[PDB]
């Protein structure tokens, strides 16, 4: 045949592949999402998120080393109450759990870029991401609360404030508070872009949230991409130091449309439904379980995410896969 | 003060920095250089190139097998020849040193990546790249060369022809000799924009050229962007595998607009003279070399480059700076 | 061979060459950068930048009209202190060396355009570019007293404000200061996309700055092409009169992507560790000095920018290479 | 007033006006057309074109050099025929006008870069660019013999072949007869864009074209820019070197259209009656002429143009005005 | 030949022509302006703008209706002061010339459109655009007073009004002054984008500036696209109505960028020098004078012109040449 051009040139070998291969994938791009349940003391599996475990609070900082001499760079900090009530109240409590892990977290390993997930849906006695009104979850009754957790985080130490509430006006409330209390330097990674999705069921389980009910008129229509894009761009004017995309494995081309949409830094959140798709089906034979992570991180990295939110990262870095 | 936007909030510690970092060098990125001598016993020291030496043929079986076992993936050849003549015709010889170069690599480590420099100024009498003619460097007389030069390297095992010589149709013209030559696998390198640079200077002395004179009436004049452009995508049009940006270091925003003007690959080269600049500043003491020569290719990266050719490779390698 | 399509045909000649370029370089396009020691008799040299000096203050009148004789249009000042202590406070004192370098380059030459680099690195005890903390370099405090700062180089006859300090917000507090105080048109030249490079080595030999430790706190990470964009375009938000890329010549890809960004003017400074690369590699006899620095300035020129800061500068006047 | 950003702060100086100017203007930017009467002993003033004469070919050598001398790069030949015909064949007469133009410039300056008018309203009896039909100027006629001009002027030197007929497919026909001729490396400077302009009459007068009638079956409509657009890129996918735009003076919209939609260079012609204009008034007192002329040719320039045809030129370079 | 593009096809006839024009001329598209001296009984001839005069302001109402009864839809005034002083300040009393110029207008023929041109150098003793002070002509003294004077021309009947004064901010102080009094309807049309051109010179004879010295430090550097467009850019964020570029037929490549970056209307305006140009030319016989006035006229709407300023603009209504 007469082909000048010959895309299979470049695929004839590994050593050729790995030269010419656009995306690269290290242990400098993964966030070690972590649950933590106070007043507990053994480790409780997860059935829905097979090889994921609560770990107690009395176990943590033996936990964070632990992922810290593995290579992982930064964690995100779920916590399960044994205290909720009406508001999601200790959440902004000067030691209640969300100030304990950061506390714990960051007195242990100073080093640990700490990550405070920031809202109500594990402290509520009703399960909703704030303050359920008559109306239905007030969105201004909850940008004051979770202005006032994100002080205390700060205050414990957090690096970085990760408001997943998805409240209108979200980023601005937590950056005006955290800088009239004096925390200028601490960071907003806001959930910026956040689905409605039906990937999240595993996350029920994991953290324990109340809900009975959904979350959509809060969080986004996943068919919404020019809301989306808009919803994004709205957090990086009001001063987000980092944006979100959530889900992330189904929603590739709404971070690729970010991406080309603004300079800041995007991570993308491979949420637990992403992870129980992948270890069941591997349980079951159906897939090889490293290849398809690997694939599917790859592929994140690929569409334009700097950080990746992933439940695997610590088993990849003890594994030596990624460094 | 009134700030909402703090961008220092991402480079507080190390750990932060490396995280929101947005380019990774490694070793996959890397192409070696080497200088083979035919006929010659000892390892000869290329004075305007500290640290590189001139390879002897009888040790290049060696070397090679070196360069493999630092985790080098690919290298660039380039012989001095004992042989030259008006035309170079030694560089189209079934058994002349540019095919003994590509065959002893490839024998010797089968999976290594070659690229044949290919060219005529180092075994031309008069040092041109190409046929001398009454009206200059004669452009059509010197593609009917390269072609026959680049079979005679795809015979011997090269993976890539790299044509170095800056003749208009020269990609075309390798291509159709390798294709009704029957080697339609054989990749094309091309050189694409190829400045005419007062930095390659230590490559005069490193490979031995007889020119007195320039090379201006081929080479592109370094001040022309929108020409530099226009060459690599000619290139494209005619078929070529990889495109090239030579020099790179004073011209990482060639990289970058062409980068933005094509989805080939590009690689870019750090020629001889930003070696010598590098190594005689450090050897004076004005400059750590190490971080110098890290930013440098890191810079070659950002730009866009996919690729980069540089002499510092192997001792990157072997020192474990990269992998 | 049938190619329609021939670059070379406008290569033939310096004639053709020359209507032809692209891009042309110009004493317009320069600015000389000056060391100034205040309390010295003899200029002292710069080992690690052959052939630059300091400038006893006492002399800095028949430097400048020296310099203005050559045909230079302006000069960016930097202090050599006797008076360094924990804040830098010399640096707003109204007749401390920052204000008495403008006042002489004016009074003797009133048409020179001075920029003065307005920092704290070189008037500190501890070294740093501003007020130290606990916490590190105090970004707030240090603004606080780049504004005195600015106050005092206006007042004394700077044409441009050159905050070098890379804290955020720099550029709205010198702005509100020179205003509050009445200079409304005194301009400012931000260094608005300065890396924490590796290639300012000399210039610690030549200022003289204490720092023991980096900047990397503050200067942004050379990887990093869309935050180097972004703290560019905040320094325009904020009124700066000129951008800055720093260092220039590893950054044209930067300095390229700024120049369709934006329509401000823009600035490139060639710094010290280049000026050694090339000042070193020509001792050394491994390059042609007149040359490389030539098509270094030239691409930067090419790259984009509309000024250039050259060590070189002076030289190249004297000498008639450029006019 | 409460103003942050200030234009005026860069325009308070010559000096400071000069730093910032965007667009330059040097010798490099003209080419210089000339008349030449055969067969005539005196200069001939025309009187339109006012400062402008009718060269006689005894005198041309004498010109040419007088031309060289004050640093012109190149010349555009323009003939005054005493040989006219039905089909302009002294055009492609091989030591017809048009070939010994361009034969004496080349003979006694071999480093002029010489461009040859390609046309023949200067040489048919009706004075149309050239075949005449029943049904208007034929363009298919008209192509061959374009072709065999072209032919006789590159044979006697020229270094660009510049066909001014408006002619569908003429860069085709062009390039085909040089090439198959073997004159490969003769360019196309094509007069890719040029419009059925009024402001040519004196041209009328210099150069003695025949024709009462118009040529608006074959030059563009003047409000057509889509249509300009097209008409260069036609020329680029033919394969000319250089396109241009025709007049220039009043349409700098165009240039600058042109400049952002190729990467070759564009010419830029300041026709007879720019020069005219400029001259009346400037005779009556009106306007200061050199100011208009660099205002003009600055224009030119800033719009996009590499190379700009000038009247101008040997003036402004004789009184050192440009160099 | 083998072409199956033929523009030509399109060029065949005058009727083929009128149907594929891309660009339309009519009296919608012309302001003419008008220059009135207080205090005299004769019309008094502009010799450097022939067929220009200065009409008596008895004689007004008179030639606005002509104006009007021609079909001009709007004018723009300019005064010739008898009563002229440091600060211009007849400019803001509120029955001075600028005040009355309008309100005879208006008064005679109520859907005349008026702009009046809005500046103090026609009433200043110095002849500047503004206050002069120790440091030049002063920006905010100036911008008071361009508020003063705009809401006297307001009162009195313009329709918009004309910044011509180039002083930074003015667009915005007009817009406050005339708000602040009650004209919130009263429009601003800024001469936005307004170079220091050479091409004024006539306009020094009609309008009697007293001026000794240059405008460079407020009017823009005729060679500046990228402050160009900026300058216009900075006006549609203060509010004005419509954008303008001055002078305009040497400054198409700047409507044409103007145009594609803003949807806001922009005029232009064919200023004084160009009008001489072409009757001078044409006087002398060089060109004919309404096919170059309609072609530039024309140039001036293909560039992207919603309005043009032309003194041609009376003639063309009166002999029904545009409609
Ligand atoms: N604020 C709630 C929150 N924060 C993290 C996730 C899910 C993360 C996962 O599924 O791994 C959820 C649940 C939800 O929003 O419905
Ligand atoms: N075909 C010549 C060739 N191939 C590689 C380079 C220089 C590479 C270097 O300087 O490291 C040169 C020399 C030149 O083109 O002038
Ligand atoms: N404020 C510091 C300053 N201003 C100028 C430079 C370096 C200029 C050069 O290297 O030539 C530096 C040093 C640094 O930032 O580390
Ligand atoms: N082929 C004709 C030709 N070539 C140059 C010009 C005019 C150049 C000028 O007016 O200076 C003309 C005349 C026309 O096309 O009508
Ligand atoms: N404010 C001055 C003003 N307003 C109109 C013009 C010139 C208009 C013309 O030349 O037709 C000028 C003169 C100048 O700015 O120098
Ligand atoms: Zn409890
Ligand atoms: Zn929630
Ligand atoms: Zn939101
Ligand atoms: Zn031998
Ligand atoms: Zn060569
Ligand atoms: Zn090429
Ligand atoms: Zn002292
Ligand atoms: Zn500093
Ligand atoms: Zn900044
Ligand atoms: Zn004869
Ligand atoms: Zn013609
Ligand atoms: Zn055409
Ligand atoms: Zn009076
Ligand atoms: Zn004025
Ligand atoms: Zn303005």
């Amino acid at each position: 045949t007469d082909l000048i051009q010959r895309p299979r040139r470049l695929r004839k070998s590994p050593a050729l592949r790995a030269m010419f291969e656009e995306t690269t994938l290290s242990l400098n791009d993964l966030v070690l999402p972590i649950f933590v349940e106070e007043e507990i003391d053994d480790y409780k599996a997860v059935e829905a998120m097979p090889g994921v475990m609560r770990i107690p609070e009395k176990h943590l900082a033996r936990e964070i080393e632990r992922i810290a001499n593995a290579g992982i760079r930064s964690v995100m900090t779920f916590g399960i109450s044994h205290h909720t009530d009406e508001t999601g109240s200790d959440a902004w409590r000067e030691d209640g759990l969300v100030a304990r892990m950061s506390r714990i977290c960051k007195q242990t390993v100073p080093e640990m870029i700490v990550m405070s997930d920031t809202c109500f849906c594990e402290y509520t006695s009703h399960g909703h991401c704030g303050v359920l009104c008559e109306h239905g979850v007030d969105n201004d009754a909850t940008l004051e609360n979770l202005g006032k957790q994100a002080v205390v985080a700060a205050a414990a130490g957090a690096d970085f404030i990760a408001p997943s509430a998805a409240m209108d006006g979200q980023v601005q409330a937590i950056r005006q508070a955290l800088d009239a209390a004096g925390f200028k330097d601490t960071a907003i990674m806001s959930y910026s872009t956040k689905f409605a999705s039906s990937f999240y069921g595993p996350f029920r389980e994991a953290a324990g949230s109340a809900l009975k009910g959904d979350r959509k008129s809060y969080q986004m229509n996943p068919m919404n991409r020019r809301e989306a894009i808009r919803e994004s761009l709205l957090d990086e004017a009001q001063g987000a130091d980092c944006l979100m995309v959530k889900p992330a494995g189904a929603y590739l081309d709404i971070v690729r449309e970010l991406r080309e949409r603004t300079e800041l830094p995007i991570g993308a959140y491979q949420v637990s439904g992403e992870y129980a798709m992948i270890k069941f089906a591997a349980l079951a034979g159906a897939i090889d379980e490293e290849k398809v992570v690997l694939e599917s991180l790859g592929s994140i990295k690929r569409a334009g995410a700097d950080l990746i939110f992933s439940y695997f990262a610590l088993d990849l870095a003890e594994k030596k896969i990624l460094r």
